[PDB]
């Protein structure tokens, strides 16, 4: 009874297949993947954030010269100005008038924010994914649990064992390399780690926050203080972590497709809604009622009253229950066309009631399993008139 | 549901026409125009007397 199913990827809604265990009494699924988080095989590359020219404060010889050493500082520019005569709280201070030397330095340095608003670079695999499946199982009726993709893991959280996957469809939403900023992940092809032009992104590029080695290609370029007085003259490209935050692009929870959302947390991309994926239980057989207790059925008859050709489960049908004893009966229709909001029925002896459901074909013709028994639901259905609300229920769009 | 409905301009005698929402139960109208007054655009242009 190991219920293999083929399976649509997509979150918010269960998929109420049928044990069709031969034997016993049949029970119902609810299998409702209620989240699609991903979390990809990555690495941190490295950092970037925007620089802060911290100065050294410069020497200023006052008659010769200073000549500068290249200190191992990150992006160390330093240059030697002669010529001045530094206007210093009491007009200038040193006496000569050319050989009044100054030499300028400074170095690159990881902003305060680098270490908290930073961006983020990965190089990013395919990894594992995930999801908090909720089975409200059989007359179980619980279990959320956090299970895997890998078409071999089970997870026996409640008393049922689930093998999930692997799912058909690859589509890493990100892509191979991935900056990421905050909660704003950005799918872009950053440069590299010690390489990044300055200006653009990625002027500074420390492997991490407290790697006090870096790159910084900022073009900082010091230029001599003017007319004699003390200063610093950094020339300097304002940061690629600057712009890359006014003049970015979107991010890929505003851009991805096949339906994903995103967060800066183990960097899944939740709920991406594509494809199939095989899945496979072994229930336990306690769970099961054997078949001598359950009411049989047959000799029904079931109709629709009021089909709406919909998503929202629009679509009911009374069905003239035939029973033999009197209980519960799962339902569900193996094909696709019809889904159906009630996993189970209650039964008296011989009585009717309706149940909920919604289809995309406008003469559906779908079998309807009342606890072994089959019976065609056929009629017709009618189109609705409101149509701005979250996603459907009905997800069985085909030839119609 | 918007419910058209062309409907004869008659006073005193309700319309009772039947709102077929595909998917809920209908509901009847009772639609009676109980008045038909006008009230056209005009000008007072003199008394006499």
């Amino acid at each position: 009874y190991e219920h293999t199913a083929v399976m649509p990827n997509k979150v918010g809604i269960p998929y109420k297949a049928l044990v069709e265990r031969p034997g016993y009494a049949p029970v119902h699924l609810q299998i409702q993947l209620v989240n699609t988080r991903i979390i990809p095989s990555t690495n941190l590359e490295y950092i970037t954030c925007k620089y802060k020219t911290k100065v050294p404060s410069p020497v200023v010889k006052c008659c010769g010269a200073t000549q500068c050493t290249s200190k191992p500082h990150p992006d160390y520019q330093c240059q030697v100005f002669t010529g001045v005569y530094p206007f210093m709280w009491g007009g200038a201070y040193c006496f000569c008038d050319t050989e009044n030397t100054q030499m300028s330095e400074a170095y690159v340095e990881r902003s305060e924010e680098c270490s908290i608003d930073h961006a983020k670079a990965y190089k990013v695999h395919t990894g594992t994914v995930q999801a908090m499946v909720n089975i409200t199982y059989g007359s179980v009726s619980w279990r959320s649990a956090d299970v895997y993709v890998n078409g071999e893991t089970p997870a026996k959280i409640g008393d049922a064992k689930l093998i999930i996957g692997p799912l058909s469809s690859a589509w890493s939403p990100f892509d191979n390399k991935v900056v990421v900023y905050g909660h704003e992940v950005y799918n872009y092809d950053f440069p590299e780690y010690g390489t990044g032009k300055a200006g653009s992104f990625g002027d500074l590029q420390s492997r991490t926050s407290t790697s006090n080695d870096l790159y910084a290609n900022t073009n900082l370029k010091l230029q001599r203080p003017q007319a004699g007085i003390v200063h610093t003259p950094f020339t300097q490209a304002p940061s690629g972590f600057e712009r890359w935050k006014r003049d970015k692009g979107a991010p890929l929870n505003d851009v991805a497709p096949f339906g994903c959302s995103i967060a800066l947390e183990p960097l899944r991309a939740e709920n991406c809604a594509v494809g199939s994926i095989p899945i496979s239980i072994d229930i336990p057989d306690a769970a099961f009622t054997r078949i001598s207790e359950t009411p049989t059925v047959s000799d029904l008859e079931c109709k629709i009253t009021e089909c709406t050709y919909a998503s929202d489960f629009g679509g009911i049908a009374t069905v003239a229950y035939k029973s033999s004893k009197a209980g519960n009966c799962p339902i569900h229709s193996p094909s696709g066309v019809a889904v159906i909001k009630e996993n189970d029925v209650t039964l008296a002896e011989s009585g009717s009631f309706t149940f909920h459901f919604s289809t995309a074909n406008i003469h559906p013709a779908f079998k309807l399993q009342v606890c072994t028994s089959a019976v065609t639901c056929k009629g017709d259905c009618k189109p609705p008139k409101d149509h701005i609300v979250d996603y459907p229920a009905q997800h069985t769009e085909s030839f119609t």
